[PDB]
């Protein structure tokens, strides 16, 4: 199967590029979509930052003047990019191993770039597409349409959204102290290019962590919750019917029953929610996932003290209060209709509508993705 790729710019002034990369089903080969439909399968090159050998933009019509349609082929690890007046510069290392624009990265050619990307996977099973704003938003948001069985929408940023973040933002740092300002990323001519999440600035830092931006935020609420938790019961609702574990802090370990563990946080790992307790681990029971991704999540939204039972009970009115709290997210969702702004954003009450940017189908016919509004 294939799906037709609709590349849209509606509305943005200028030159628009989109990429399209992903790995190749079966092969895993890196492959790009190009300009003229068809894929170009890098071989490994001869050194590392090698320059794409083809160039694999694909311009975009002019603002309204319609989609870029191709045929879409199957690939997983996806992604569709989009730049601004200028082309990215991808590279590729031995492999090959596609080098791709690192946007949280000062000396990455792109840095200074106006460009964005959402994710896909194509396969036989479906197309799954994502707006995610875990990692960064930008002064390119993307919209995505799939039709397929059924037309599935997610609504962009809205224009200008980056701004309002990096506002926003830089107003939590003027009233915290904290660098949530140094999480913008401003051109040489002072525009808004992204702002990555916490977790992007602190990583360059995590071989370091004296030096670890944001290191602290969440240190002494970790320790109130940890506190809290030696006394009284968590209970968190593994929800899909599997019921609530209760889990009391013992020492530093929060431990449930049915011996799940989770040491002591650090802000480090509230951000990237897959360091310390929420560190990603296959061994790992069903049931710790489940708790792994709901305590992250409670820890992100700052309901940690506030509700000893969660997520079931809690609602989005209670997330992201008080002065210590993932900010990132809080001033994303803000600034956003759609899509998760931390790793764990997708822990929701039962009954609240998923807010995922996540567009899927089955049978997909055409798959459009599109910048400006």
């Amino acid at each position: 199967a294939t799906c037709e790729l609709a590349l849209e710019n509606k509305s943005l002034p200028g030159t628009v590029h989109a990429y399209v990369t992903g790995h190749e089903q079966g092969t895993d080969r890196w492959v790009l979509l190009r300009p003229d439909g068809s894929v170009y399968r890098p071989d490994s090159p001869g050194a590392p930052q090698t320059p794409l050998p083809v160039d694999c933009a694909i311009p975009l019509k002019g603002a309204g003047a319609g989609p870029v349609v191709m045929t879409l082929p199957q690939m997983y690890g996806a992604r569709v990019y989009f730049v601004r007046d200028d082309k990215l510069d991808f590279y590729l290392n031995p492999g090959p191993s596609l080098v791709e624009p690192a946007f949280a990265t000062p000396t990455d050619p792109n840095y200074g770039r106006t460009w964005s990307f959402c994710e896909f996977t194509f396969n036989p099973q479906q197309l799954y597409a994502n707006i995610s704003y875990v990692d960064l938003v930008t002064a390119l948001p993307i919209g995505l349409t799939l039709e397929g069985d059924s037309t599935h929408t997610v609504a962009p940023l809205p224009d200008g959204a980056v701004q309002r973040i990096a506002d926003d933002l830089t107003a939590q740092a003027a009233s915290d102290g904290q660098p949530w300002d140094k999480l913008v990323t401003r051109g040489s001519d002072g525009q808004v290019l992204r702002v990555v999440s916490p977790q992007n600035l602190m990583a360059p830092f995590f071989d370091r962590p004296d030096q670890m931006p944001f290191r602290d935020l969440f240190t002494a609420q970790i320790d109130e919750v940890w506190e809290k938790y030696r006394s009284t019961d968590l209970r968190i609702d593994l929800q899909g019917g599997r019921g609530t574990l209760a889990g009391r802090v013992s020492g530093d370990t929060l431990t449930f029953e049915g011996g799940h563990t989770f040491v002591k946080p650090t802000s480090k790992d509230i951000f990237t929610c897959n360091h310390g307790p929420f560190a990603n681990d296959p061994a790992d029971s069903d049931d710790k996932k489940a708790l792994l991704a709901r305590i992250a999540a409670g820890f992100n939204r700052s309901i940690m003290l506030s509700h000893p039972q969660q997520p079931n009970g809690t609602t989005v009115a209670d997330y992201y209060k008080g002065g210590v709290t993932n900010h990132w997210s809080r001033v994303v969702h803000a600034n956003s209709p759609i899509g998760y702004a931390f790793p764990y954003d997708d822990v929701r009450p039962d009954g609240e509508p998923d807010v995922s940017g996540a567009a899927h189908d089955g049978n997909p016919r055409r798959f459009t993705v599109s910048v400006g509004s």
